[PDB]
């Protein structure tokens, strides 16, 4: 899973991340990684981007979000993969 120390991380989504976040209501610039996750959650449901027959699955190829994270779709199950994906679009704020 991921380390409760590593969901508190603080970050700094980059300009096109940051966007998408405030485009469904996030009012910040500096989250932790579980404040993201709650706005990308929200960002999903909002542009309906779940697999209606396989619902885990978030087809993100004709998104945004599938440009930011580099692939078309992907399984909400996969955090690591997930979290992978997100670091590529922020900065870590240093403890
Ligand atoms: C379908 N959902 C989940 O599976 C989890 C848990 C999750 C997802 C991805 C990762 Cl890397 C870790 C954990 C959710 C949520 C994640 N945080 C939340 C907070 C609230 Cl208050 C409600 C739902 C969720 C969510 O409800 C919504 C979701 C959030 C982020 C992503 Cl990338 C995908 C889906």
């Amino acid at each position: 899973q991921i380390p409760a120390s590593e969901q508190e991380t603080l970050v700094r989504p980059k300009p096109l991340l940051l966007k998408l976040l405030k485009s469904v209501g996030a009012q910040k610039d500096t989250y932790t990684m579980k404040e993201v996750l709650f706005y990308l959650g929200q960002y999903i449901m909002t542009k309906r981007l779940y697999d209606e027959k396989q619902q885990h699955i978030v087809y993100c190829s004709n998104d945004l979000l599938g440009d930011l994270f580099g692939v078309p779709s992907f399984s909400v199950k996969e955090h690591r993969k997930i979290y992978t994906m997100i670091y590529r679009n922020l900065v870590v704020v240093n403890q």
